[PDB]
């Protein structure tokens, strides 16, 4: 991978792998999702940003200030089949002092064409007390050298789907998935729950039969409360409706919600 | 990736993600057991085996015959960290009727040291009955081609680890890690769930302690049956000895039919 020719964005190619794709034989949801967060890493280390947290620098470090994920976008027009190769661009912009916002642009290698785009919302936290912090100047000058200084954005649509409020599902759920927990697998290098694995289970209690006759257009997902690595998930979905879902993620014993979001479904 | 300059071997370099590591900030062990079946499969593809099932050929489908992993066992000197490349050179030998072996090295790419060694036993087996057969002269023969004739072992010691019998745990487990079910991530292109799945089952059951100061040296793992997408595994470990070894079993969370069995050996890091 590599810094574009302006060094405001950021490209990778990936060869998607055997063990990457579904029953399509073409790549999953999560594999996207896992390719989207590792383009997003080496944008991050290419330049200068920290290893042991991701986009953090040594004042951030000092305060004890991390990045943590609050929305993911992704909306996919064709799933690339295994032994193709994706290229990634990515690149980030400041949001003032809520956060900051990450979008990427999936292309085919070979004939150029737009097959998805994402992107995310970032808040800044204090990572002991979990306390949601504004991001200071003294912060903020630091990454601004690195983002585009007019708006560049993958959904750049007046009011579309990226930016829309998510309700939140009421019981009796139509369907459900219970007991969900993380093996270390799931786990980052700071034994935290990886981001991609609350999408799995956001998309365990899809139906089988959606599954089948469906493909995944767009996912939404809010992150409102970490899972850590001796919780319990309980993964809920009820139809909306093209199909469309509501999901809620909640803590399987108090039924504290962790995260929510909502799915759209193409006919295959 | 490509098949070496003979034909009867297949190279592939990957780039370690950040991922795919653990908290040492290198890959784990099955970080590295997803990179040993993905060379596995390219060099299958390479000489033109099934895209729908693994090595097989027109014959086998005609006949619904598979190949299936009996055995995996993987020793590993130096995990690659987050951002290095590890070369990875992967063939496959016959083993008379009984089956195949397929073996792997694994090297840094900047040095060129040896770093890991893995070695798999596959039997074959009819897809719908689940019935184990010999493997014919036909199928034999169509295989042999893309194999070297001379002997080449990635563990040549006549009385080494990778072929010792592993006992059965006896109750009571001294650890354990109950209600384990897989979740879509863990299947494969044709809904079975993916043999690297049932690795980390079995590390599931290692006490966090143990995982905090000591490094993974060897696993040895036999596959006995199937874990269906609806079922529910227990995993148990028994410590069994400087170095600590363990006795590992898989089983249905419900009857105890046993899916797995295997061994560990750690190392004080
Ligand atoms: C360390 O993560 C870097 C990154 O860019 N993450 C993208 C992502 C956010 C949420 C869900 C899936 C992927
Ligand atoms: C937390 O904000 C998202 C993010 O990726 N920030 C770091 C960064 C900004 C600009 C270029 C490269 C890396
Ligand atoms: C389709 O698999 C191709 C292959 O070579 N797999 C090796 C493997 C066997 C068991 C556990 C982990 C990896
Ligand atoms: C089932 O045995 C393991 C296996 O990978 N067989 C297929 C193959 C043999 C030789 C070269 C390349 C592919």
């Amino acid at each position: 991978g590599s810094l574009t020719e302006d060094g405001l964005s950021y490209k990778e190619k990936f060869v998607v792998r055997s063990y990457e794709v579904g029953s399509n034989k073409t790549a999953t949801v999560e594999t996207i999702a896992n390719l989207l967060q590792e383009v997003g890493c080496n944008h991050a280390q290419s330049v200068g940003f920290s290893t042991d947290g991701f986009a953090t620098t040594t004042t951030m470090r000092k305060l004890h200030l991390i990045w943590v994920t609050a929305r993911m976008h992704i909306e996919i027009y064709k799933y690339p089949a295994w032994g193709d190769v994706v290229e990634i661009e990515t690149w980030c912009q400041s949001e003032g002092r809520i956060g900051t916002r990450r979008d990427w642009i999936l292309k085919d290698s070979v004939t150029g064409e737009v097959t998805g785009r994402a992107t995310s919302k970032w808040v800044m936290m204090n990572q002991d007390t979990r306390r949601l912090q504004k991001v200071s100047d003294d912060v903020r000058d630091e990454y601004l050298v690195f983002c585009p200084q007019e708006p560049r954005l993958a959904f750049p649509e007046e009011n579309n789907r990226s930016l829309k409020k998510i309700p939140k599902l009421e019981d009796p759920a139509q369907y459900s998935m219970i007991g969900l927990k993380p093996r270390r697998a799931d786990l980052d290098m700071n034994q935290h729950v990886n981001n991609v694995t609350y999408i799995g289970w956001v998309l365990e209690s899809i139906p089988q039969e959606i599954v089948d006759t469906h493909e995944l257009q767009v996912i939404t997902l809010d992150y409102r409360r970490e899972c850590q690595q001796d919780d319990v998930v309980d993964s809920l979905t009820t139809t909306t409706s093209d199909s469309q879902f509501l999901h809620l993620l909640r803590l399987s014993g108090d039924g504290q919600e962790i995260n929510r979001g909502t799915t759209l479904w193409r006919k295959k």
